[PDB]
């Protein structure tokens, strides 16, 4: 019943496809223009399927249809107990989410002006993660990296998909950020994760 | 107890100090560069105040330090119940915020590129809306408007927010979308909304 | 005769506008929404005017229509004698302005005090010009050979552009400030700013 | 002699490498991260080479550095005469390549497949050369005058890149296909073409 549109590309949709694979959640992870021409495949999507915004990711859910990465995101990171177990947890995972998306953006956007990404912004960046790690010690041993509280949540996920995403491009990126790195390997050697990473595109 | 700071701006504050108008809840507005310098004094709070990624809006209430404008919005609205009263509606007031969310950061930057933005992409989006109300009718008399059940939700207010900024550059943008024209206006009659845009910088 | 159109603002417009102060050519400098606004205006000019890209500043001398701000800036600093009197220095005019339009980017979309752009960008920049004013002598103030050229109005409207926002900007950069005051007090220059609004 | 520095990519590269090919001259496209990457390499040749803006394309000829593919395009353009014969010709082309640059960035920042881009933007800017060219006839296919300027091979980067995206973006343009054919045929770009990777 569960099917996931997106063009071929990890981008919007990552995250999701990282949560299905978490949850163990099957679904069909429908790509345009794996084969086609994209634009064409997306614009006959656009016609045979009613999206609120004429955007991707959607997430049909038998006959439901959901549209917004994040709001996707949250709705089955509720649904399925990884959003945190106090309200104030629930808004930390959400504020940490939020930040993700500020450096993702940043890298996604280039990185023609590289020097200025490479030495200020992503470093700074690494260290804003790397102090709310520090943060969160506390629930641990064990090992039992999460953002937090004592469990995994969407935020540990976003965070993973961020410098995953960082590493293809910038391999040494994690060197001086220990407990970020150490999350990072923490999160792709859960098993549902590892899994998931090694049989990807 | 409750200090929301930003700089002399609505940009990523006005939405905050909306739901907190609507709600009727007594906060100190804090603006830096009102007078000042607005980088140095900027840079002075973050000296003083721990911030999570150096970034403003920040809502301190008590001594708990939150960040991240879209977080601060989903918490109050939960904590505050205009969050809509189904896991649906709750799905689809954060859907229509993030696709607020995306119009608005295409009207941010520009709009130096404005008859694209005037022909296309303001009309389409407009559209978009002005299609999710219809969808919701339906709940109505009486009057209602709501895009989310049958009461308002922060999605109400940021669609506001997004067309009250695009009508101060562009007046007669809500004429070809009545639906959307009536909700602005039923939205900006509410008594505490009303009150705080005549009492507004 | 010759008419500037743009909106009412300096952007794409302002150094064209600085090029004619500095040159002494009266223009009629048409700027969209007085009047206005705007709008509408320009939807009206676009109707009643042939431009290439239906984008504005257009300049219009007689009948012929100029579009494209840097082509314009180019053009006019050819024709009166501010773009370098060797291949060479053209060429480093040229350069330069390029480098301009590389920060002055950053600055109008690095919203709004950005840090990084405080603390990375511009410094870096700035640090590019003023080696480049260093090499070609502590005055002999000019980017290029022994003349005005272009390149100085752009780097003076770049600064003087970033100065309005951010104060003391060139604290730590002695030719660069030296030059943005040498520019600023020539006299057409000098005048053409206390009656800007 | 002749090394023309970049990243492994077309990009800011591209054009300058096409106009090389054009007017057969001899060089060495020396290309970070082969090799590899990139990196390092890159901050290994700024510690080396003299750069003005620690940016790349950098066009060396013998010992002078030249920064800034816009300069660099124009700069060799002039000196190989693909810059127009009259002074309207040589504004007319630096007109049509900054009008390039407008859509060029738009493709370049469009991500991808964007509606907005294929049904507004595209068409839009597409019509503009279109009526640029049926202006200088069809055909006497040349942008400006009679012989090649730099603008053509600005206006054949352009399509070429957004042709590998969006096949067919020339359906709707006759004299810009036809011009996109014309160019692509001379022997020396037909031949830089096969060869490229
Ligand atoms: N990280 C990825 C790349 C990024 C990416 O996903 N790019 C997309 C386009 S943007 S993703 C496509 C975009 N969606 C959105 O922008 C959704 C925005 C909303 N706020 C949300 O989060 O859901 C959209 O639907 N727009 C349609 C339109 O505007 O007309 C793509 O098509 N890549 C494949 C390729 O190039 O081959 C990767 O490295 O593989
Ligand atoms: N709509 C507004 C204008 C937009 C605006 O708010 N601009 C800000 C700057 S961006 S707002 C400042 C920015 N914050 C953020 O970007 C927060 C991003 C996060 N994702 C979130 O949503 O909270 C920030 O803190 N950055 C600091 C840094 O990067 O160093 C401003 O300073 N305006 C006042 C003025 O110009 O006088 C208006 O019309 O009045
Ligand atoms: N930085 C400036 C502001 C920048 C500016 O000039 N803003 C313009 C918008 S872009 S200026 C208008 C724009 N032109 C261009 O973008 C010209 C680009 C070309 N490559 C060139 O360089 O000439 C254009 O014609 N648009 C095409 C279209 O609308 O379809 C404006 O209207 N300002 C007043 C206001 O806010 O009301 C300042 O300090 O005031
Ligand atoms: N569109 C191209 C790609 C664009 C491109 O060339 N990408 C570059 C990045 S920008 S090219 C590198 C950039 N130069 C510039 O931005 C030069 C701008 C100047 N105004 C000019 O025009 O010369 C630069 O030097 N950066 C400054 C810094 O890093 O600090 C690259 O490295 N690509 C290969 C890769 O992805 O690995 C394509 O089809 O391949």
């Amino acid at each position: 019943n569960i099917v996931l549109y997106y063009f071929d590309a990890r981008g919007k949709a990552e995250l999701i496809r990282l949560i299905f694979a978490y949850l163990g959640i099957e679904y069909t992870d429908k790509r345009f223009g794996v084969n086609g021409d994209a634009f064409v495949e997306f614009k006959n999507f656009k016609k045979e399927k009613d999206t609120p915004f004429e955007q991707v990711p959607i997430l049909q859910i038998g006959d439901l249809i959901l549209a917004q990465s994040q709001a996707i995101v949250r709705y089955l990171s509720k649904k399925y107990n990884i959003c945190g177990e106090s309200e104030l947890n629930e808004f930390y995972a959400d504020m940490i989410f939020c930040g993700v998306q500020d450096i993702h953006y940043k890298f996604n956007n280039t990185a023609a002006n590289e020097t200025t990404f490479l030495n200020e912004d992503l470093p700074k960046w690494s260290g804003y993660f790397e102090k709310l790690l520090k943060k969160n010690h506390t629930n641990n041993n064990n090992d039992k990296y999460y953002f937090v509280g004592n469990n995994l949540t969407y935020a540990d996920l976003a965070v993973f998909n961020l410098y995953d995403d960082i590493e293809t491009k910038y391999p040494s990126s994690l060197k001086n950020f220990p407990l970020l790195k150490a999350h990072n390997e923490f999160i792709s050697n859960l098993p549902n994760i590892k899994n998931y990473i090694t049989n990807r595109k």
